[PDB]
RNA sequence: GGCGCUGCGGGGUUCGAGUCCCCGCAGGCCACC
């Protein structure tokens, strides 16, 4: 398994075959015909226009260039009108920038309105850079399509492809820029082994410097970090992957993993062995797009996690999951039970003013002096993490994300033990606890 | 929708809050292509 021959075996996994290429061409041809009939200005961009889309993931991006004077409302109205007119079937769903997702002759297509700017220094809609990304790249990426494909496939197989909040990984465009900068997939991997959280890759200037954060300077706009939404942890995972790959290259790095079914009894024994409190907050998923939902789930987890820390249940990690109907916030804590009694610090013996007040409070036990200060024994409201979270979620729902909190307000429950193992959260549980041998790349 | 630093303020906790928790006010970025 020489490094060179793994890469050629990997091409069979990332390069699309002829049936798929042909399906795209036919869809492309039919799209042009429909848009030409409407006499609107448009431009094919993205991975389809540069021939760098992954096998099995054919999608065509078509942009509509509208005059800059148009209001955001006019952009939306005209964009959606033309999108619906050009597509066989369609769905409209988005967080802020309007567009139309649909199908043409079996192929998936995004029709996206934007403003026809000259120069993208100061943009008016969030997508206005994309036509300029295409112009900058089209000449510099020829002959390197398969290198880009290898990089995307590599990232995708390891769950860090895509810059959307569900993933917080590497966008496709980002991949194309890395290939332009390093020349190939192998050189990107080799150099990535030495990236740090301070690395700044400036493709237009052809240099690597250091900065305050991991920054990939967009060649069409020096203020834009193309890796803005790449999390520190996924930056780390990738660097670690590149190091592992060179050490011992394998085709397995390009093979997707999937979770294995874990019998609830195996999970039970695993939790018993660990001796921790494992539990979940279950509630109804709000009907909102992934890009609104996941940051709220992230927020709600962190808020409850931080509550657990300061209440001394010593939480280990947290995770979350959205099924079709329910969201789950998962937790593991070292403490299943804490004493009802704790100690609160009082004033120095010196000032009888504050001492007299500190002692005036009626308690079940006598305060005491220790190391020159007064102290008292107080009693906790709850003594298990499940009790604490029940109280916390019932009264601090409003701080758990706009839509997530509102849902928690109407209903939630704390689930644990084997009832939790019957819920669709085993993969998140295995990942969170670091369970060995719970995934497989087997086909 | 999520995410700022500092400043002003309300409230809770506390013997004691500039410091911990909750909320408001005042000086763009990211995701959806
Ligand atoms: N988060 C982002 N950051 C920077 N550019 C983005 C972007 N999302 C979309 N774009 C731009 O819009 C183009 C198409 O976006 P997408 O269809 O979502 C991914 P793609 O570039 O087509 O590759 P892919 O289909 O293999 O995933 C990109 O090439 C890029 O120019
Ligand atoms: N009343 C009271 N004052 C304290 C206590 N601990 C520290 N301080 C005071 O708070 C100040 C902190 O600023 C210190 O100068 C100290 O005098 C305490 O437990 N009780
Ligand atoms: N007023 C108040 N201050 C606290 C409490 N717990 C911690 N602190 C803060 O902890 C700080 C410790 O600093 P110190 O005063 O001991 O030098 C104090 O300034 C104090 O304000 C509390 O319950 N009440
Ligand atoms: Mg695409």
């Amino acid at each position: 398994m020489k490094v060179e021959e793994i890469l050629e075996k990997a091409l069979e996994l990332v390069i699309p075959d002829e049936e798929e290429v042909r399906k795209g061409r036919e869809a492309e041809e039919e799209l042009r015909r429909r848009l030409d009939e409407l006499g609107v200005e448009y431009v094919f961009v993205g991975s389809y226009a540069r021939n760098t889309w992954l096998k099995g993931s054919l999608e065509i991006d078509v942009f509509l260039l509208f005059p800059e004077e148009f209001s955001k409302e006019e952009l939306r109205e005209r964009g959606l009108e033309i999108g619906k007119a050009v597509l066989d079937s369609y769905e409209i769903r988005y967080a802020e920038h309007p567009y139309v997702h649909g199908v043409v002759k079996g192929v998936e297509v995004d029709v996206v309105p934007c403003y026809k700017l000259k120069e993208p220094k100061n943009i008016k809609s969030a997508v206005d850079r994309t036509p300029f990304h295409h112009k900058w790249l089209e000449g510099r990426i020829k002959g390197k399509e398969n290198e880009v494909r290898l990089l995307k496939g590599f990232l995708k197989a390891n769950g860090i492809y895509g810059a959307e909040y569900k993933v917080r990984g590497f966008s496709g465009y980002l991949c194309e820029l890395l290939i332009v900068f390093y020349g190939s997939f192998l050189e990107t991997v080799k150099n990535a082994r030495r990236w740090t959280r301070r690395t700044v890759i400036d493709v237009a200037k052809g240099e690597v410097r250091k900065g305050e954060e991991f920054f990939v300077v967009d060649p069409v706009d020096e203020k834009r970090n193309v890796a803005a939404n790449l999390s520190l942890d996924n930056l780390a995972r990738f660097v670690h992957l590149c190091r592992e790959f060179m050490e011992a290259p394998s085709l397995g790095f390009f093979k997707p993993k999937h979770p294995l079914e874990i019998e609830p009894e195996r999970l039970r024994k695993i939790v018993e062995e660990r001796g921790t409190a494992v539990f979940a907050v279950k509630f109804r998923k709000p009907d909102i797009v992934d890009d609104n939902l996941y940051p709220q789930l992230e927020r709600a987890s962190r808020k409850i996690f931080e509550f657990l820390e300061r209440e001394n249940f010593m939480p280990l990690r947290s995770a979350f999951k959205a099924s079709e109907e329910f969201c789950y916030l998962l937790f593991e804590c070292q403490i299943k039970e804490i004493s009802r009694v704790f100690r609160r610090m009082g004033p120095q013996f010196e000032d009888e003013r504050n001492v007299k007040k500190f002692l005036s409070r009626n308690r079940a036990f006598r305060p005491f002096i220790e190391n020159g200060r007064w102290w008292a024994f107080e009693m906790r409201k709850f003594t298990t993490p499940e009790e604490g979270v029940r109280s916390y979620a019932s009264t601090h729902w409003h701080t758990l994300g706009k839509n997530v909190g509102e849902s928690i307000r109407e209903y939630f429950e704390i689930i644990s033990g084997e009832k939790l193992f019957k819920e669709p959260v085993t993969a998140e549980l295995c990942e969170m606890m670091g369970v060995k041998d719970s995934n497989s790349s087997s086909v």
